[PDB]
């Protein structure tokens, strides 16, 4: 995309830690960038928009080509985040609304470096990467997520020089679902036969979509939360057309470059129903904040080792929380993302292993030591209604079957023209975020 000049960018300053040892820690003056997809597209020499509500304009865009010539994306001024975005700093917290009222549904946003002209890229092996989260106002389906994911540190300017703004413009994303959502791929308009997502006023669907290597630290809302690995081969931003795409509505979800289900580690769904939940007698309690820390372990304990373990604990109310275990006759009691637990408990649910087929921890590591980029968003789900993270999934299958039953939110729920009314103050708060040594966030 070209970058237009109606309104200078301002990302949102956002200070983190990086830590030596525990309580060692100094600031690193980072920000927040808004995703380009959020961004107004208009003509670049003039007003006129080249894309309102799911649709582009066909004299304006009838090639991608053409419509990467004739448009740019603008930027979001200091006092836009709030007022139209629903983003917002106080200090070390960052907080993302839901719905902000011309109406704006949801958000995904960056972390930019110090210099605010690339994407901070975290080299997550042998390291902890801890933050702080209320999603206490997120309730069935809804979800305030954290991840990491293999964008280039420009958001692909040097790759595709029709792309002039770059990270500074949130530009570049790319995930494991290799999405057809997003609006400018490889420096280009995704204008080719796009189409209207039914019931979603904002968004389509073009012709490519955008895979990549994706770490998700943090799916959740109060009611269930997962962490989940997704490789790719490769893992670097690819952008896909046809069976590489691995779309769903062609059949393909497990004929594509990336393993679109992940490697899930979700308390709920490995059968601890009462470890996380609305209330002071749930272990860790989702109606208050809490720390959640992500250790990213090794096989020889250094930065050269292959990824060989996701580990997780929790503190609130400076009270240690280890994570939940595996509970299923038969089956190791796991309490973390292994290559073993991912093949134990894939067979035990009867998911095809295409984390395995990926490459593995081994294959999710060579993303993690490339540097991937730091995600944070609040979003419903107008494909499955979030039923995947906190309900029955298949809706239509048997709860006490292993790995159907996520959450207790009902099959009914999180329909997103109910939850867009319903949960529109709904706010996710990621804050305090540090990162280290193992052993150094806390």
């Amino acid at each position: 995309q070209n970058v237009g000049t109606q309104a200078a960018e301002e990302p949102l300053n956002l200070p983190i830690s990086v830590c030596t040892a525990p309580g060692n820690c100094q600031t690193e003056a980072d920000a927040v960038v808004l995703d380009s997809n959020w961004r107004w597209a208009h003509t670049t020499t003039g007003y006129t928009n080249c894309y309102t509500g799911n649709l582009w304009d066909t004299t304006l865009c009838p090639t991608p080509e053409t419509c990467t010539t004739n448009c740019a994306i603008d930027g979001v001024p200091l006092a836009d985040w709030s007022g139209t975005y629903g983003g917002s700093v106080t200090g070390n917290k960052f907080n993302l609304k839901f719905v902000t009222v011309s109406t704006n549904i949801g958000a995904r946003t960056f972390l930019l470096d110090s210099t605010k002209t690339r994407y901070r890229m975290f080299q997550l092996l042998n390291r902890e990467f801890t933050y702080d989260v209320d999603v206490s106002s997120l309730d069935c389906g809804l979800n305030g997520a954290l991840y990491f994911v293999s964008m280039d540190a420009d958001g692909g300017a040097a790759k595709y020089p029709t792309n002039k703004g770059g990270a500074k413009y949130g530009t570049g994303y790319c995930d494991a679902q290799c999405p057809h959502d997003v609006k400018w791929i490889n420096g280009l308009a995704n204008s080719k036969d796009w189409t209207p997502i039914p019931g979603d006023a904002n968004s389509g669907k073009g012709y490519y979509g955008n895979c990549c290597a994706e770490l998700d630290i943090w799916e959740a809302n109060k009611q269930s939360q997962a962490f989940t690995t997704h490789p790719c081969t490769p893992n670097d931003q690819t952008r896909c057309e046809g069976v590489v795409c691995g779309d769903n509505d062609s059949g393909d979800r497990y004929n594509g470059m990336c393993d679109k289900d992940g490697c899930d580690f979700a308390s709920y769904r490995m059968n601890d129903h009462t470890f996380y939940g609305p209330g002071s007698t749930f272990k860790l309690d989702s109606t208050k904040p809490f720390t959640v820390v992500s250790q990213f372990i090794t096989t020889d304990g250094t930065d050269n080792g292959d990824f060989k373990e996701f580990r997780r604990f929790y503190v609130q109310n400076g009270v240690r929380i280890e994570n939940s275990k595996v509970n299923f006759p038969g089956i190791t009691a796991y309490d973390s993302i292994t290559d073993e637990m991912c093949a134990a408990t894939k067979g035990l649910f009867g998911d095809l292993d295409d984390h395995k087929n990926k490459g593995g921890m081994k294959q999710m590591g060579e993303a993690m030591r490339k540097g991937m980029a730091l995600v944070m968003s609040i979003w419903d789900d107008h494909d499955v209604n979030m039923l995947w993270l906190d309900s029955n999934y298949p809706p239509t299958g048997n709860p006490s079957t292993p790995g159907v039953a996520r959450g207790p939110c009902p099959t009914t729920s999180g329909v997103p023209s109910e939850v867009e009314v319903t949960q529109a103050n709904a706010v996710v708060s990621f804050g305090n975020i540090k990162f280290g040594p193992i052993g150094s966030t806390v």
